[PDB]
């Protein structure tokens, strides 16, 4: 179960960062949530949310590749630290998982893709 307050809002195709938006109308805390990135068939990458985090109803936090160039300013803007980008290609699944291990949302991003009916 999880109340389904968080969504991944978007994901920047050039691996820069990635946006969650909290879509309800209550403060979600997301001490040592996860964001777990699958790029093609690579090892799984996963982000860790701080400790005290808390993204308060109808606010955004964006996640910055520590690569990206970006200025860090929390609850706002996070880094994720040592990985450079969140990869790049035409397979790219961003999930997020919740402080018990639960995955509660995702967004996948997919070019290139041949769909049939037959």
């Amino acid at each position: 179960s999880t109340s389904g307050r968080v969504a991944v809002e978007e994901v920047d195709e050039e691996g820069k960062f990635v946006r969650l938006r909290n879509k309800s109308n209550e403060d979600q805390s997301m001490g040592n949530w996860q964001i777990k990135r699958q790029n093609g068939d690579d090892p799984l990458l996963t982000y860790w949310f701080p400790p005290k985090f808390t993204l308060k109803a109808g606010q955004v936090v964006t996640i910055w590749a520590a690569g990206a160039g970006a200025t860090h300013s929390p609850p706002t803007d996070l880094v994720w630290k040592a990985q450079n980008t969140w990869g790049c290609g035409n397979s790219l699944r961003t999930a997020l998982i919740n402080s018990t291990g639960e995955e509660v949302a995702m967004r996948k991003l997919v070019r290139s893709v041949t769909v049939v009916e037959d």
